[PDB]
């Protein structure tokens, strides 16, 4: 159903591109401390001019905050009514002035602080928002740590148009234990360490609290993780590995010059791709066509509302991920 995604500027949008989404969510947009928003940087303007060209039912839309923005501003916004209704106003001004369809709020992360506060400023957002149309989203968190303290789902889905779940940033450069993947499906049998750390567990969380399910995106990416100077496995199973030292985060575009993509293993249980190279003791963890293409499955049996994608610019020129997602 609905393919919602996020652009960063990487390179041009093309016009293959914007035909096969439904949703094109520009980032970022910051506010500062009094709620004026940045302005539409070059390369987000000329994505929203790309899409709408190539897609007259394209929806643009942008995203507000981001994973490096200081969470603190927006509790500073949503908690002050006198605030929260300016920078409201100057959302929905920047919407008109930007040409945009609507926006997605990218708060990292409301603590309980901010719990009743973000449903608030959601709601409100989106009854100054609902004459014009504009589309409303949020971006929701991965794990029970953070979505119990500040996320009301409930509250939260009776506001926004749809809930982009991030289902992704599993393992990264904080992991102390091993290597692991960045965004697998499922648990990965016997040898996982962890419950928790996959999409259908996020997705199955989110499933439990909303009401309606058709309001659900489930995140994908179009990046991968890389680790140099791993080890063995640390029981029986090469997706997790004895840590050696993180390397960076890569778009799927710049994956195969680097690796050799034809070594690829394919985890059969949690439904994940990476690689270990034995010659250089280099690991990358990453989304390709298959797992791709095992979680628009996943979507569409659980009856989830579309998929969202970090981000649709990281694909390759041939976009390999996009047209096997959809
Ligand atoms: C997905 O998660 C649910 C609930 O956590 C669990 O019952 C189910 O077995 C999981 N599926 C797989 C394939 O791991």
């Amino acid at each position: 159903h609905r393919i919602v995604g996020y652009y960063q500027g990487i390179r041009p949008l093309t016009n293959d591109q914007a035909k096969k989404l439904t949703h094109l969510i520009l980032a970022f947009s910051t506010p500062d401390s009094q709620g004026n928003l940045s302005p539409l940087s070059s390369v987000l303007k000329q994505a929203l001019k790309a899409g709408k060209s190539a897609n007259g039912a394209l929806k643009v839309m942008i995203a507000i905050g981001g994973g490096g923005f200081d969470p603190a501003i927006f509790t500073s916004l949503a908690s002050n009514s006198g605030t929260r209704k300016s920078f409201i106003n100057n959302i929905v001004s920047y919407l008109k002035t930007n040409e945009l369809d609507g926006c997605d709020i990218d708060w990292e992360f409301p603590t309980s602080s901010d719990k009743a506060i973000f449903v608030t400023f959601l709601r409100d957002l989106k009854k100054a928002m609902a004459p014009s149309g504009a589309v409303l989203s949020m971006a929701s968190a991965a794990s029970a740590f953070y979505l119990d303290p500040g996320y009301d789902l409930p509250g939260i889905e009776s506001a926004v148009d749809f809930i982009n779940v991030m289902c992704y940033d599993y393992y990264g450069s904080w992991t102390k234990t091993s290597t692991g993947p960045n965004s697998p499906l499922f648990k990965g049998g016997s040898a996982d360490p962890s419950d928790t750390l996959n999409s259908n567990w996020t997705m199955n969380y989110h499933l439990m609290k909303v009401y309606n399910r058709a309001k659900l995106n489930m995140g994908v990416p179009f990046y991968g993780k890389s680790w140099t100077n791993v080890g063995a496995p640390l029981n029986g199973d090469g997706l997790w590995r004895q840590l050696g030292t993180y390397g960076t985060e890569l778009a799927w575009r710049n994956m195969g010059k680097s690796f050799d993509m034809t070594k690829t293993t394919y985890h059969k249980t949690a439904k994940t791709a990476y690689i270990y190279d034995t010659a250089t003791k280099n690991f990358l963890t990453f989304d390709n066509p298959q797992s791709l293409k095992d979680k628009a499955k996943y979507v569409a049996e659980k009856g989830i509302g579309g998929i969202m994608i970090w981000s649709i610019d990281q694909d390759d020129d041939k976009l390999s991920l996009l047209n096997s997602v959809s």
